[PDB]
């Protein structure tokens, strides 16, 4: 249904985000 | 349909920002 | 209704979000 | 009531984020 | 309630953000 | 429950993302 | 069900992009 694929989106979209940003901070750690 | 229209457009907008996030994070990437 | 145009606002604020965020990906792709 | 004055407030801050990303894109534009 | 109280903390957090983004928008500006 | 139990999650990790970017703008402001 | 579980994975990768962007702005000040 519309609510419950839209969220189910948002959560995919959420997880890949959150791996992006892990990869960025490990370039700039030191 | 304002509830169902809006959160598509959420999921769709959310799915392009993890895309444009992924790309940076490869750029990045050792 | 003051719930049905915050979520308005919300989708179009997120679209107009991801259009930057493709704008700077390009910007960095090798 | 507390939950629309949140939404609204949601809203405006999507607003401004928007705006703020799309003047980062113009500086890294080419 | 809490779902109210979490609502009401998104809306300030998002607050703090759209300021910062504003921030680092005018440092990029030109 | 677990969508209450969410809510407050969501909302303790915007207050921190909002802390964060406010040091970002710090060290970018001029 | 999808509802809770996608509230759920959203606030999981809420809490990893909060960690980031921590570490992020650590990497960015004295």
């Amino acid at each position: 249904g519309e609510i419950a694929q839209a969220m189910k989106e948002i959560a995919k979209a959420m997880k890949e985000i959150a791996w992006a940003m892990k990869e960025i901070a490990q370039a700039m750690k030191g």
